[PDB]
């Protein structure tokens, strides 16, 4: 019997200051946060319809730099899909993506974990990471790539919905 | 790729005056039709969410007594699920059910066609068909039975949603 | 910041066979379950709007007779509000109500636990519990009383929504 | 040109105790009010979809017996459609309907005011007004008749939605 | 009597590669398609609310590279309104709008067909068609102009909704 | 007892041509108005959900330059919250903001009126008001600042929703 909507546990990861919180708050509250208030751990929920199916998104917004490592392992084990976020004006955040992806694969003991690569801050003019380099990286992982802006909303719904679609593909 | 909601083609059949139209209009318009205006053929649409899936119901309301028999065969071939309606104060309408069911199975060349047995007018005091007799008939067919009232709305959404659930079970 | 809708943890309690599951399934699925399948423990969820506020209902459907008593204490501690259900044609289930209420107050160590008294099966003709006696019982507890039918849907939404309203009053 | 949904100003009238408030509260809150708390004047709002059109219902719940008569005239002038409610177990409330209808036509200075006749408390066994008599009365006025119960919800949405449909028919003539 | 929502048959036309499919998929899926997969003929549906009226959009996505087909004329004649799409960085696509407008008038056998002029890819730096030139063209036809980006979503809902508004104006 | 959704009376003010109407029509109709049709006074409504609470926005779109002054005073008294709009390519419109805020405070006889500063036309290239100057101004007033574009929709929902959030904060003090 149907016991209520499907829930998806989504985790947003990436380096400090890339816009993990701003992405999530834009999704939930339709609000752009201009301030930089570093996150420890915050959880949000939103019911949405994707490809005709109602679902409840449970979104965990993580800290760029996780001090205690057992807490990080716990959210990686609980997460069903991951947004791996870098900022298109921060080359170091892009170089860090490989580390986040390896950490997730290690903790979940899986090679095929639903993930989407997200290049955020696409509204800003001083781009240091080229679209082609990110697309190549995503292709090498077999995952989608989406450019976003938490300020203009470009790609925000698409990033989260794409991740749900990746989870659903993996569940069949 | 998703191109739009799933559509379900539902056909409402049964003897003259059992409340086929009244059931459908209660579903679509939240309106009870007190008048008895015999139907020739009418089609209705409604988008609903059932078990978290969005769907488009295409509902064909049929005549109690079909003049052209080729037109009847055509809607039987086209329909994916059937509500077989009798009135709980009309014994003849209940005895007629087996004819509608045989016609449908013949045309579809199948013993497992999605169907729901509907005992309508359950608000009226003059009952001549017992719940147990209808339940036994439905059990013999392997289909659900639901008592309805187009006037009180008892069972109306449930009849249609149950039929969609029967179609989905058959498709998988 | 708002992190998504408010969640309410609702627990449905009462004697065996009074319609705990049937009420919950009518709420969630718009479906009347005619079969009597005794419950061990089932959980359901639904998003609804009550008094203009969006909320997520988490509903725990319990067994009439709880064997292991630590498991019962655990759901009573976790529940924020309780529907105490009897059947209007079952005097014993009505006389039992005070036991359920005492068990809840004992475990929660409180005299002011959000609760609603529910008299189910109000569609049936064989009534043995008078509405006035139920209202008097509810008045003695300081809680609302609602007559319901899981078959007709009378009062079903009202029972759950009223319970949410009781929870909100207690939280403020 | 479109400035937001269409608004319909609905007024609920009828004798004391027929269930005007209970109908409205069932519509708005999905709650049956068992208590009898006499109304002075209350206003409620709900956004609904009727025949594919989104609309905002502004509903004025009136007192059975109106003290100040200028205030009654004011809501009758402002109202676009009226639910005229009686209780099916209260013959006197049914006999009163013609007075409410006449008062509305007088104030609005019109013979063609959108209205629906509502026979409430249809869940109760003690019926004293026959459906044939109510149907005849409604036919004589050229308006719909609907039996309702604020307790079971029978006919509640239908009464209000039917009234909106009557208003729309009148606006298109 | 109301039998369910109004349906509008929309057709999206324009030169190869202008973003007809990308616009439609952004509408339906909230997804930007980066790949260029040439279309032959694809159909989508979506229920939306426009000016307070619920409607069902039936959307036909066409080929931009297609020699003369009787089969093309046949599907175009089902259209009630047309999005005529060019890319703001492709002057030839803008000059081709005259050909699509003549094709539509020919197939519909009418001078007054609901249409909207859509200038897509407004996010790109390589603009060759100025806003004022497109506005002047649209004014000459007596139709609206909307600038869009299937990547940012600028103007996507507005293009389709505007077309529905044009259809409604024509029907009254 | 709940009688239907809460209504918020929002007023959009600012110099002529800054995009007051364009913002409102983007919110209501999802439509970008490219034409410049100067407003006299128009009212719009929209039901929205903000922070899980359903509400009805009643939005008054005002004229840049209000000729008869009693009509302006009346909407300022009635309004619960104000969007103060300038265009990021029009320095004069930004210099006007302080005066619109003072006019609102004078009419309402209060120092603490819910308001949001809106910098519109952020899609256009010829910016003359820098983000930092607007943020500083907003900070000096203790109000939020949001950059918007009625063309791209950037910030449109956020401006209106933020204003409702400011009204709710003020009602809870
Ligand atoms: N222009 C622009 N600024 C952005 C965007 N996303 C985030 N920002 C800004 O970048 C800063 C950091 O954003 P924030 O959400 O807090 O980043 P975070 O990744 O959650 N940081 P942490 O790891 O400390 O929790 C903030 O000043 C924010 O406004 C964007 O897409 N565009
Ligand atoms: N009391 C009550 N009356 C009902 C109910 N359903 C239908 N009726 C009434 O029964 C009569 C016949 O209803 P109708 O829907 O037209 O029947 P039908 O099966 O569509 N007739 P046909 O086959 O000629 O199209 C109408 O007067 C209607 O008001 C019900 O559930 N309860
Ligand atoms: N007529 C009618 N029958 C009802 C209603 N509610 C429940 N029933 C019936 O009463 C029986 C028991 O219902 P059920 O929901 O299983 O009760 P329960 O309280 O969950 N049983 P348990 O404690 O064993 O889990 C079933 O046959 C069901 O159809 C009602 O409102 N009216
Ligand atoms: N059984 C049943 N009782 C009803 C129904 N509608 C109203 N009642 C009851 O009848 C009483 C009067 O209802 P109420 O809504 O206050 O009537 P009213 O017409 O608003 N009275 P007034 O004009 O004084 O404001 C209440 O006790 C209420 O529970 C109904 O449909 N069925
Ligand atoms: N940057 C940008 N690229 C776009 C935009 N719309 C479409 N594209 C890109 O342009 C290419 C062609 O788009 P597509 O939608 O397939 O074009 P079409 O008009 O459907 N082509 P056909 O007629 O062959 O079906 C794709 O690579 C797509 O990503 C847009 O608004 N901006
Ligand atoms: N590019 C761009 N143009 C805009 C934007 N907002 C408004 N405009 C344009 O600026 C002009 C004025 O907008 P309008 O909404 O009428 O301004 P207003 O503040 O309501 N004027 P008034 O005070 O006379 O009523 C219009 O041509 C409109 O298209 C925007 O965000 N971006
Ligand atoms: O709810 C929280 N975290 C608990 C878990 C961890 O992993 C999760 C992974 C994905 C989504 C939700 C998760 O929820 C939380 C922290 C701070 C506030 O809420
Ligand atoms: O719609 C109609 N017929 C076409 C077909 C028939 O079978 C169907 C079966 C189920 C649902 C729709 C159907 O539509 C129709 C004739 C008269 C009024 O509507
Ligand atoms: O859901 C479950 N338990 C977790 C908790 C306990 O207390 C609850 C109290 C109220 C509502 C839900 C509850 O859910 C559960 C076990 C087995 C099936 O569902
Ligand atoms: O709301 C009130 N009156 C003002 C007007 C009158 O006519 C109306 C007609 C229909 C809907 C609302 C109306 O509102 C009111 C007084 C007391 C409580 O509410
Ligand atoms: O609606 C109007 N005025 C009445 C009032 C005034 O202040 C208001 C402030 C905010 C929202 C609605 C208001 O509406 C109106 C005149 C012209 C067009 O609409
Ligand atoms: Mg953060
Ligand atoms: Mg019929
Ligand atoms: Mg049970
Ligand atoms: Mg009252
Ligand atoms: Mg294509
Ligand atoms: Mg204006």
């Amino acid at each position: 019997y149907f016991q209520g909507m499907t829930e998806y546990k989504l985790v947003v990861v990436g380096a400090g200051g890339v816009g993990k919180s701003a992405l999530t708050i834009q999704l939930i509250q339709n609000h752009f946060v201009d301030e930089y208030d570093p996150t420890i751990e915050d959880s949000y929920r939103k019911q949405v319809v994707i490809d005709g199916e109602t679902c409840l998104l449970d979104i965990l917004d993580t800290a760029g730099h996780e001090e205690y490592s057992a807490m990080r392992d716990q959210y990686m084990r609980t997460g069903e899909g991951f947004l791996c976020v870098f900022a298109i004006n921060n080359t170091k955040s892009f170089e860090d993506i490989h580390h986040y992806r390896e950490q997730i694969k290690r903790v979940k003991d899986s090679e095929d974990v639903p993930m989407v690569l997200v290049g955020n801050k696409c509204d800003l003019p001083s781009r240091t990471v080229d679209t082609k380099q990110a697309q190549d990286l995503a292709r090498s992982y077999g995952i989608p790539f989406i450019e976003t802006s938490a300020k203009t909303r470009q790609g925000v719904d698409d990033a989260f919905y794409t991740l749900v679609r990746e989870i659903r593909k993996h569940k069949e």
